[PDB]
């Protein structure tokens, strides 16, 4: 009964992350945009002392989102809040019941956060080389099973602690966003469109065709524009190596 | 009735916090050191890919570590196994099971791996300055209950996450062990001794009060001694400015 407030940003692939969780568990829950990268709220500490994009209020009185309560419970951290909707919703059967294969889902997020996340950080904002990002995501792909199905089999929010990173390469390729040079772009458009990447392909198609996805992306073109506005990706600006 | 085995080293935090774990959740498990820097056998990849320790085998036919079977589940990433672990072992209570609480688990963990754990590999491997390490410390302090008790109140699997590297760092600085200066070693010192940081030294006293640490600690002295085999660590030299 007790109301869900997610504070969220388009561009953000962390807060995508908690929207497809909440759409897949059926949740009744409010979101509010914030502009954390250029005009943050002096309010918005009190949701997230971290400053961070999302942030989630849980319980406490109905209140205006820009008017938190210090009655509700403070969550931070998308993969701690993936979690968390899924101890709230059990009948939503966000993680399996099988113990290894939810240890399957748990495993997938963190190869995901610890070899491939940090790779796109670096090779977007940095302009790092590309070569250690598709080295990373070929390891992640690895441990997708290998006939079709999501990260555990079933859906799970570990494939909505994955998705939103990688439907975002795509098209931030396609326009060529990112510090990186042409020579690696070129790289990584002819690797994700290779043979050897054939399998993440299809799981990212698996992901975007269920309506948790649908109804949480903005549309391809009008998530590069998001993109755009984030100070890191400096327009005009590349790295060589 | 499924066997565990868990393939450790004495120096590796990672490794320690699935003993602990095991440990708390009164688990029948093996343990098999793998001299994974210098010397990894042939075989080791066939229990985890990434060539990492720890590795994890579940159930299978009982063999010796060092003839893993095909037929054993091969579970990777220490966080993945503590989740497991709590998975597996329910009556022993290794998360709460309140979800507000349970979420004050995994956020814990979050902010660690997240914010912490790159400092310190920065200041040891790296000897980059110390007053970062500093302050995400005192973040990660900010996060315990101030008037007492574990990450989510009762212990939990987010103490098993954390104290590894916490308890490492007090006989670290104390041997000089690190890339960092001695003016750096001295100003940890000092810090972690101070009033500014009473709150994580009550903390770093109530997890190795447990039986969990005692029976998976080598000693501080016998620690430092693994430590200083590890490549990384390059005992002897330091970095300055
Ligand atoms: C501002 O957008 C973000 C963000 O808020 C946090 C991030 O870590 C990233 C990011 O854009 C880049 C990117 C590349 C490819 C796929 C998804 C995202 C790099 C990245 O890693
Ligand atoms: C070699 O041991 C390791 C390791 O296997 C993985 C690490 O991330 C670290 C590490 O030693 C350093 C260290 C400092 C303080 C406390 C625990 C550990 C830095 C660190 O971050
Ligand atoms: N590990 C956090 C990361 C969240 C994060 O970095 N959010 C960015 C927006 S995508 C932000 O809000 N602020 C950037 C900063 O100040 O660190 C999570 O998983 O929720
Ligand atoms: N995220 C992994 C980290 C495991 C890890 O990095 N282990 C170190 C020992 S502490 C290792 O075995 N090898 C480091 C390397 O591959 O060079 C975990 O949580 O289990
Ligand atoms: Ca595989």
């Amino acid at each position: 009964t007790k109301q869900i407030t997610l504070y969220t940003a388009t561009f953000s692939p962390y807060a995508h992350r908690v929207r497809i969780a909440l759409e897949e568990a059926g949740a009744e829950y409010t979101t509010y945009d914030v502009d954390i990268l250029r005009n943050m709220p002096d309010w918005f500490p009190l949701v997230n002392p971290l400053k961070k994009i999302p942030a989630m209020t849980f319980g406490g009185p109905e209140v205006p989102p820009d008017q938190p309560s210090p009655e509700s419970a403070k969550i931070a951290e998308s993969l701690a809040m993936l979690e968390f909707i899924a101890d709230l919703f059990p009948d939503a059967k966000l993680l399996p019941t099988d113990p290894v294969l939810r240890a399957r889902a748990r495993t997938f997020m963190a190869l995901y956060e610890n070899y491939v996340n940090g790779q796109f950080r670096d090779v977007w904002f940095l302009g790092t080389p590309a070569d250690p990002l598709l080295q990373a995501l070929e390891m992640l792909q690895g441990a997708l099973p290998p006939d079709g199905g999501f990260a555990a089999g079933e859906w799970s929010i570990a494939d909505a602690a994955v998705i939103p990173f990688l439907a975002r390469m795509f098209p931030y390729l396609e326009a060529g966003l990112g510090l990186y040079s042409k020579e690696d772009g070129v790289k990584m458009r002819k690797a994700m469109a290779s043979e050897r990447f054939a399998r993440i392909r299809q799981y990212v198609r698996d992901c975007r065709a269920r309506p948790s996805f649908a109804n949480t992306w903005a549309g391809d073109a009008e998530q590069v524009e998001a993109a755009k506005t984030v100070p890191m990706l400096r327009v005009g600006e590349h790295h060589h190596h």
